[PDB]
DNA sequence: ATTCGAATAT
DNA sequence: TATATTCGAA
């Protein structure tokens, strides 16, 4: 069935410690860098899509404003 | 090809 | 509102 990318995951809940741990790779990140596949990366969650971290920043840039 | 990101959808 | 998806741009 379908695997890898093209798995049909749940909805991604942000909690905390998701959070938290976005916020210290995005904070420390230059900021050329600060992307969503990198920070994907960097992450180290299983099953974290570059997807998930888009929509996750979007949000986070018009927070720091 | 790839992937970003504001706009939009659910 | 939080998270997902679209789609024009880089």
């Amino acid at each position: 069935g379908r695997q890898g990318k093209t798995l049909k995951r749940p909805r991604l809940v942000w909690t905390p410690q998701l959070h938290k741990r976005f916020v210290d790779v995005v904070a420390h990140l230059g900021i050329k860098n600060a992307v969503p596949k990198t920070i994907m990366q960097l992450m180290n969650v299983e099953g974290l899509t570059r997807e998930n971290v888009a929509s996750h920043l979007q949000k986070y840039r018009l927070y720091l404003k």
